[PDB]
């Protein structure tokens, strides 16, 4: 029995190493990672890898690892796949904890945009969770936190984190994590997976996939939103991704909206994440 070494970047930025039999399916590796993390509420999470383009791909738990990574290194990341719309309803604090770590990276990366005040408030709850009660002894008027809070740090943002941290005295890690999530869940890009595409006229749009449905970002105005119930059918052909939308009441025939993706793999990736998110919606 020949086994392949796997390396997984965890959400704290540490590396987990294990071996699986070389013909193992994704689920085998994912189960080992989740046992390592003491994670029971595993359905919200997954593993990603980077292809030659260094584009992120979900490791399909049902398929052989070798037929996915193909020529690439057995190097993965552990990530939230399905962002819970209501994190208070998760059964375990440790689940909310990993979700916070993911969202912290979502924020620092700029995938999840955030006002100055929300950056500072989220940051204050992270500090309360990580270090406990505000201590003047560690924080001078010149203090800069080890914690990454934002895509671009300023002294103003560090000061506001400290100001808000002072107000959280006596808050436990689980409580601070729950407040963090109550705020983060409201942000317009929470749990939105964005894909580059062109509309049928060749105009650059972004397609967002999330729990509630599909978003077509055409410009700062004209954001079209199709709740999952409004989406009849989706499919990809060559570089094209198509969504069929239910007609309005007493209208004949659904509408088709077509999109051009960069290449066939990008169309297939978008199709698969939409199918997977739509099933998630069907279970809610
Ligand atoms: F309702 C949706 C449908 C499809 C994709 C996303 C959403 N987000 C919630 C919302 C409702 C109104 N504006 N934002």
């Amino acid at each position: 029995p020949k086994s392949m070494q796997c390396k997984v970047i965890l959400l704290d930025g540490s590396e987990y190493t294990c071996d699986v039999e070389k013909r193992s399916r994704g689920q085998v590796l994912f189960d080992k990672v989740c046992e390592h993390l003491n994670l029971l509420e595993k359905d919200y999470f997954g593993l990603t890898y980077r292809d030659a383009e260094n584009q992120k791909n979900w490791l399909d738990p049902a398929k052989e690892i070798k037929k996915q990574v193909r020529s690439g290194a057995w190097h993965f990341s552990f990530n939230v796949k399905f962002y819970p719309p209501d994190p208070a309803q998760l059964s375990e604090d440790i689940t909310r904890y990993y979700l916070c770590l993911q969202l912290r990276d979502d924020i620092v990366s700029g995938r999840l945009p955030c006002s100055f005040v929300t950056l500072a408030l989220l940051g204050s709850y992270t500090v309360q969770s990580e270090l406990g009660d505000y201590d003047p002894d560690e924080c001078g008027s010149d203090y800069i936190s080890e914690f990454r809070f934002a895509p671009n740090h300023t002294k103003e943002l560090e000061d506001k984190v400290i100001e808000l941290h002072k107000s959280h005295r006596g808050m436990t890690p689980a409580e601070a994590e729950m407040h963090f999530l109550e705020n983060a869940k409201k942000l317009s890009m929470y749990g939105v997976d964005l894909h580059h595409a062109k509309d049928s006229e060749g105009v650059e749009i972004m397609l967002g996939v999330c729990a509630s449905g599909l978003l077509i970002y055409r410009d700062r105005l004209r954001i079209n939103r199709f709740a999952w119930p409004k989406v009849l059918k989706i499919s990809y052909k060559r570089n094209n991704f198509y969504i069929k939308i239910r007609p309005g009441e007493f209208e004949q025939f659904e509408s088709t909206i077509g999109f051009k993706l960069p290449n066939h793999r990008a169309a297939k990736r978008l199709w698969k994440v939409c199918v997977e998110h739509h099933t998630f919606f069907r279970l809610l």
